[PDB]
């Protein structure tokens, strides 16, 4: 893939490497890891990170729905994918025939999949039980059994797992996480026997409770190396290594007089004579105008954005005339100096999370890897 | 194309069809539209609203950066297109046999296509000045004459039009607007000759004075029908039809009993038995956290999001048990009610147009033409 944007994020995939085989080290060798990388793996490219995933020590894979599945299966992955989130029981028969694990809370759900699949493939359920997030999974015995008994009933339908997940793994405080477990491990007891695969931590409560994490943990966020909290990060086992960056470089310098104005609504005046340069990147690449006040690294140093920033550009206020083609940092290091997701983050307002899912389909992601350049991802290329 | 969730977008390319049609008929027969279509068209489909634009009365489409040409290119887009923001020298050839315009406003990069262009197709460059928005184009006379001669010099490089672009068009009073549009008409005078095409006219200095608009404008957001501002709003020639609507669907449905706590933190506890609702969207698909204690449409009536939203899902509390697959609005109407991109703009405290760029490439868009679903557009597809 090329791309003609001086506008690129680069993947560490080395670095996801290292945070998935430093679990493998830490986790008990009959616990499996399932790489979580739905969302074009938050924003760092699907299968670049699940390959590099499954090379560290990650045995299955999970996903957001059945459309994510299939592409990675397309991309050419055979490990195990779990769809986490809901899936249409009309999209039984695919699933089975990709083999592609389908995550169950409604007996509903299953009476319209019997209905409509006779087999002959076999389909993978994972049962999901709520135990205090209130997003999906079931609540009570009633449910449960029926549950289970309608994929008893059914020859081409098997429990593989079951689940939940926790709403405050990564709070300091552990008053609700324990509620939960303890919630878990009462409502397991609803089961006739125990599936193979018994699952409920995610980076969080895998990092510090290794101890308690059954036969498999679901690796997130972690895996990116990014914290789940600021207030869990000096508490976690082992360092993580941000594998995101974005940068940009300049494509106009100009040198401003006192008075002279910037951007739209001409927000911004000169005070004094500064040499401001343009960038290629705005809020339609994910870089959103809430962060009009935050500062990028040029040349080693922070450089203030001033005026508003635009959909596709944003000019920044540089040191002195530096030469056209200058590389802008936008998340990660220059020098001595560093912008991480989580100062972006801050400025935004939100968590880590949101930042890399958000930089959009726009801008090419470059893969490095054994310290070289792997393969250059362009969603809108040729 | 095909997918599965119950998530989609939809655009009414009749609206965008009606929205530059009534534009065509406030311009002078003489003043040609070009449909500006970068950032995948404001989220709505590159080639889908060019193709309708181009139908409804445009014959030029304009693009952020070169690889946005390209694409509508392999689409089999044939109409001219324009590059408005900055491209590599190196890139002139491929834009050269690609009938592709660019922007320049820089003498030294001129300077560089020469060395590496010899022909035989020709270059149509648009001289870009700036004029009070502090982002690209030349300041100067001395940088403009120099530009012109070297487009003079070579046999392959032809000067089509000189622009510029406003910062407060969409603002009541026009004092800057004013000065921009003086400094225009000034800088204008360092041209030995008048390109075929000037242009400076964007939505809304050209619905506000059309007058002023000289060969050519530039329509972007009023096409999809937003507002260039609220401000304006009053001031439009003609009412703006919406383009852009967002659905999902229930794909959980539980009652929680008093005290039951939902989503990360747990920051949101039932006060009393209610009905809460699952749906398949998150902000890795666009709808950002901060829309938190947002609502949408389900049923007919305003449901309140409740706790946090998720990178995949968010709850919201209903009016009593609806079936699960119930239709839920998030940006569009319902009976009576109605979210409009200005409402999810305003809570998210931005503009109209960052909302449909950020509906990420997750969301399948449907496009509806003559009243009937005319295609499905499924980046994460097969
Ligand atoms: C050079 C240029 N011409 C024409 C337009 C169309 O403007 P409008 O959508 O308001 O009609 C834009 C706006 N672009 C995006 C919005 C920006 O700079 O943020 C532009 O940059
Ligand atoms: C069911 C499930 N399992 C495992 C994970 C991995 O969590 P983490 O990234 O913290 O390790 C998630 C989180 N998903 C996204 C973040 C959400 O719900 O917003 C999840 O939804």
């Amino acid at each position: 893939n090329d791309f003609h944007r001086d506008t690129w994020a680069e993947v560490d995939l080395d670095a996801i490497y290292d945070n998935v085989e430093n679990l493998r080290r830490l986790l008990p060798d009959d616990t499996h890891i399932m790489a979580v990388v739905k969302a074009n793996a938050y924003g760092h490219g699907d299968v670049q990170v699940a390959r590099t995933a499954l090379e560290a020590g990650a045995s299955r894979l999970a996903v957001a729905f059945l459309d994510e599945a299939l592409a990675l299966r397309e991309k050419g992955i055979e490990a195990p994918i779990l769809v986490l989130g809901a899936s249409r029981p009309a999209d039984a028969a695919l699933a089975a025939q990709q083999r592609i694990a389908l995550t169950v809370f409604r007996s509903d759900w299953l009476e319209e999949a019997s209905a409509l699949y006779s087999g002959p493939f076999p389909i993978h359920f994972h049962l999901k039980m709520d135990t205090g997030m209130g997003r999906l999974g079931v609540k009570d015995e009633e449910e449960t059994k029926r549950i289970v008994a309608l994929i008893e009933r059914h020859p081409h339908f098997v429990l593989e797992g079951l689940y939940t997940h926790f709403a405050t793994a990564d709070e300091v405080n552990t008053d609700y996480f324990s509620y939960q477990y303890t919630r878990f491990l009462h409502m397991l007891e609803w089961l006739p026997s125990r599936p193979p695969l018994v699952h409920c931590a995610n980076s969080a409560a895998s990092l510090r409770f290794p101890d308690r994490t059954f036969n498999m943990v679901r690796f997130g966020i972690a895996m990116y190396g990014l914290a789940p909290s600021p207030g869990i990060k000096p508490l976690l086992p082992y360092p993580l290594k941000e594998a995101f960056s974005l940068h940009s470089r300049l494509v106009h310098v100009k040198k401003l007089q006192p008075g002279e104005k910037v951007s739209y609504g001409a927000t911004y005046t000169a005070q004094t004579e500064e040499w401001i340069g343009t960038i290629p990147i705005g809020y339609a690449d994910g870089w959103l105008r809430r962060l009009q006040h935050f500062h990028v690294l040029v040349d080693g140093q922070k450089a203030p954005i001033v005026g508003r920033i635009c959909m596709d550009q944003c000019m920044i206020r540089l040191p002195g005339p530096l030469p056209v083609g200058t590389k802008v940092t936008l998340i990660g290091r220059q020098g001595d100096e560093v912008i991480s997701i989580d100062d972006v983050a801050r400025h935004l307002e939100t968590i880590n999370y949101e930042v890399p899912c958000t930089i959009s389909y726009r801008v090419p992601r470059i893969f490095f890897r054994h310290k070289r350049i792997m393969e250059v991802r362009n969603a809108i290329g040729r």
